[PDB]
């Protein structure tokens, strides 16, 4: 799918009304496509509350353009970036924006994005300073005890507001698992799920 097409597609979006959910999952988005989309997100009338970019071929550099295009947006509440090789570098660009008080995302999914323990400090930073984040899906990533313990510091922060955290506990030490279960009692309304655990 060619750049000229994308360019015209995102121009059609700016002039259609009460379009509140954009779902491009499955479409490979070139870097030209990703920059165009950053423009439709930076028009002040962007009525978009849900943006789904799962399995689109996004890379770390696309996260920079994405976080930049959302600096002046306070309407978007769902973002799906699952199934893109974003790496901890991509996740870092995103966190710098999610951590802003101006950003009020509620649901973020980063399922299967190639994240490791390296990004958990930037994630915990979001956890302990986000005014509206209620759902963070980190399933199907390679987080170990190093990373999860940094997440727990963000979870225990009295400002943290998460109610659902998708997190695979497959390779965590039993010490780690116990820390996670103790946190069910310090934060009674946080649910820690995993479709990968029976
Ligand atoms: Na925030």
């Amino acid at each position: 799918v060619t750049d000229a097409y994308w360019q015209i597609l995102f121009s059609v979006l700016k002039v259609t009304r009460n379009l509140k959910e954009l779902d491009l999952s499955g479409n490979s988005l070139s870097h030209s496509a990703v920059k165009s989309l950053c423009k439709t997100l930076r028009r002040p009338r962007c009525l978009l509350e849900t943006l789904r970019l799962a399995g689109c071929g996004l890379t770390a550099e696309d996260c920079k353009d994405l976080a930049f295009g959302l600096r002046a947006n306070q309407t978007l509440t769902e973002l799906d970036l699952s199934f893109n090789v974003l790496t901890d570098a991509g996740a870092k660009h995103l966190c710098q924006r999610l951590r802003q008080p101006s950003c009020k995302l509620q649901r973020l999914q980063l399922v299967s994005c190639g994240l490791t323990s390296d990004c958990c400090q930037d994630l915990a930073s979001v956890l302990s300073a986000s005014p509206s984040l209620k759902e963070l899906d980190l399933q199907q990533n390679n987080l170990d005890d190093v990373g999860v313990r940094l997440l727990c510091e963000g979870l225990r922060h009295p400002a943290c507001k998460l109610i659902r955290l998708g997190l695979d506990q497959t390779t965590l030490s039993d010490e780690m698992r116990q820390e996670l279960r103790a946190l069910e009692q310090e934060k009674p309304q946080l649910l820690i799920f995993s479709r990968r655990k029976p």
